[PDB]
């Protein structure tokens, strides 16, 4: 059996994510943005971190690789609104999609990847990287599904030796999230399930 925190994490990381490309900024206030997606929908996205306060102005184009915080709403004006958190980046692409270096260990033993995708975007928010890594761990490596796979961490090491890491036994800390990173500058990504 697992505890309720682990159950919340399983529900959170096994639901998918929302992807929108070339959306347009309608408004940008403190802690949030109102964006119009190319399909007509509107996205209201919150940004709780002072370290990651998107500065895009009205009219600029952006990409969304985010998670919904609640069910979308059909409004009176007839507008479809999404409620999401974080995951807004510029629209720049890499010359060719790259394969991020992810090494996973379960109980000290190496665990081979399955369906780990390629990425063609120059920058990705750390929260996006967090849900992509954890999704792979939950779907393929059993993270959060049983009591013997409830913790560990993932660590991203950049070329300059700087690091980013997240504790798998807790939800990603959105309130202190750092700015998006250039994924081609990532040297290694390691994930260990205790």
């Amino acid at each position: 059996s697992t505890n309720d925190n682990i159950k919340d994490l399983l529900d959170w990381y096994s639901s998918g994510s929302d992807t929108f490309t070339n959306s347009e900024v309608l408004d940008n206030s403190l802690g949030s943005m109102r964006i119009k997606n190319t399909d007509g929908s509107i996205s209201l996205i919150i940004f709780p971190s002072p370290y990651y306060s998107p500065a895009f102005t009205k009219g600029e184009k952006v990409d969304l690789n985010t998670k919904r915080t609640k069910k979308s709403q059909h409004t009176s004006e007839g507008t479809y609104i999404h409620f999401q958190i974080s995951g807004v980046t510029n629209t720049e692409k890499l010359p060719t999609p790259i394969e991020l270096p992810l090494k996973v260990k379960v109980h000290g033993k190496d665990s081979p990847l399955k369906y780990w995708p390629k990425f063609d975007k120059k920058q990705l928010a750390i929260s996006t990287l967090d849900f992509e890594i954890r999704a792979q761990l939950t779907q393929i490596h059993g993270l959060y599904r049983s009591s013997d796979k409830t913790g560990g961490y993932w660590k991203i090491t950049m070329n300059d030796g700087s690091t980013y890491q997240s504790d798998l036994s807790k939800k990603f800390e959105y309130n202190t999230e750092k700015p998006p990173i250039n994924i081609d500058e990532i040297k290694t990504i390691e994930a260990e399930i205790n």
